């Protein structure tokens, strides 16, 4: 279950152990309904819901957007697959669900994938048309990779206010379903069926993001003393909620970064820290006040923090970072018991090229990545998965030169980089400050690491020996 290629090229980390509910009350529910209705209509000002098609689903399936992918392509080509979809949709239009599989017979597999299409048909517009994208939603970050999220926190840091602060009920589900009020009747019926029966047993990412935006809007309202204690059991003067949303809702949305259950909020002051009563009544929490962060570069978001670094020419980038033990520990884990050398080497290359794109600023990872890429045949294609995060978009899964990919991601298509001058040398690309690298787990200066770095070419040649000296290798170390 260990990746032997990564393990052999990371010997200093062999001794690193880090590597080796009651209902919300009536007033709370009315607040939730008011805020949810408001936000859905704001999100729908510039977008109209639509039914996604069989043809869109087929096009998506053919690009995986294991060997199950070949089975899925065969399924969507099968007329029997779509006849079964048509029959189950007949049930959905009556508010029932019968053949859908939510959690090995080919019939069971067809109806699991058919359930996925029915969800995509009814609710795929949320992702396909980027309803929770930051442009449309203020607080969402849908579509952004780890290479961009840090810029959002940097922008939020510029707003005045306090520090930065970092379980779906049936009532949350009812509020999510309010989007169906913007649909035609057929579409609304299809969406209500998918919402109800998926819950009863990615679209849930968009709906999770919506619910979290509502929750954070409510927390700000409590923090700013618009909502009072008695409003938990009976909302007095509900129009005050509408007035606050009108006056302040968009400003507060733009003070948020929300990705599913992950969120950062920049409130207008630090009353936010103890605004926990509606949060708790909604079952979303303990009464300890939240601890805020004064430094935006330390705020955790989507398992990372984000650091502003400068190229030699003075242009800045904002990079994702996490403790190095987590990155090396994951790369050393192989999920396949088959333990094929080629599949293992190709997965190691995937991790190395990920590090070159996103974690190049870690001294240990740039060296270890170049060692891995020098030890795996240059023609072998990266395979496997290196992260479960929706914000790791997989640009490293390629045989293209990673400096060209780096340039595309950080320069060419980076909207925060107006100067599009290409970077022609890896030596122009910065590391973290040494103290910051050390803070996040770097072994620089540790004698076993120095020895590993000094003899890394010997270790690379040993891996090549094991994989096969007649393969073709490139030298990324010199
Ligand atoms: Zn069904
Ligand atoms: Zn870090």
């Amino acid at each position: 279950l260990v990746n032997g290629v990564v393990r052999l090229l990371s010997k200093p980390w062999d001794v690193v152990t880090g590597v080796t509910v009651p209902d919300p009350q009536e007033g709370t529910r009315q607040v939730m309904n008011i805020v949810s209705s408001w936000l859905w209509k704001e999100l729908g000002k510039r977008k109209r819901p639509r039914v996604c098609t069989k043809e869109e689903f087929i096009n998506k399936v053919r690009s995986n957007a294991e060997k199950e992918w070949k089975t899925a392509v065969e399924a969507v080509n099968d007329p029997r697959f779509w006849a079964l979809v048509d029959r189950e949709r007949e049930h959905h239009l009556r508010g029932e669900c019968h053949s859908c599989v939510y959690n090995g017979s080919r019939a069971i597999w067809y109806m699991w994938l058919g359930a996925r299409f029915l969800e995509f048909e009814a609710l795929g517009f949320l992702n396909e048309d980027h309803w929770m994208g930051r442009e449309n939603s203020g607080g969402g970050v849908e579509g952004l990779g780890l290479q961009r999220l840090g810029y959002i926190l940097e922008e939020m840091n510029r707003a005045p206010g306090g520090k930065m602060y970092a379980r779906i009920s049936k009532f949350d589900l009812e509020n999510e379903a309010l989007i169906t009020n913007q649909m035609e009747e057929g579409h609304r019926t299809l969406a209500l069926a998918v919402i109800k029966y998926t819950y009863q047993n990615v679209v849930t990412y968009a709906l999770n993001t919506f619910t979290n935006l509502v929750v954070q809007l409510i927390r700000n309202m409590e923090a700013e003393e618009v909502l009072e204690m008695q409003d938990l059991w009976l909302l007095r003067k509900p129009e005050k909620v509408t007035r606050w949303l009108q006056s302040n809702g968009w400003d507060r949305l733009k003070r948020m970064a929300v990705s599913g259950d992950d969120c950062v909020v920049k409130p207008i002051d630090d009353r936010f820290a103890h605004a926990l009563r509606f949060l708790n009544d909604m079952g979303k929490v303990e009464w300890k006040p939240s601890t805020g962060w004064s430094n935006w570069e330390e705020v955790p978001f989507c398992s990372h923090h984000f650091n502003k670094l400068y190229l030699k020419d003075g242009r800045s980038i904002v990079v994702p970072c996490r403790h190095q033990d987590e990155l090396i520990g994951r790369a050393r884990v192989s999920p396949g018991a088959g333990w094929s050398i080629r599949e293992t080497a190709c997965l190691a290359k995937s991790y190395a090229q990920m590090w070159q794109l996103l974690y190049f600023h870690r001294r240990d990872l740039r060296l270890m990545a170049n060692a891995i890429c020098s030890a795996v045949p240059v023609d072998w294609v990266p395979t496997g998965r290196t992260t479960w995060s929706i914000h790791g978009k997989g640009e490293w899964m390629t045989t293209e030169d990673m400096l060209m990919v780096w340039n595309r991601v950080w320069i060419e298509e980076n909207d925060h980089m107006e100067d599009k001058t290409p970077v022609t040398k890896w030596t122009d690309i910065p590391y973290l400050g040494k103290r910051e690298d050390l803070w996040c787990g770097s072994l620089i200066g540790h004698r076993p690491r120095t020895t590993w770095a000094e003899n890394i070419k010997d270790t690379v040649n040993m891996v090549r020996r094991i994989i096969g000296d007649e393969e073709k290798y490139m030298d990324y170390l010199s």
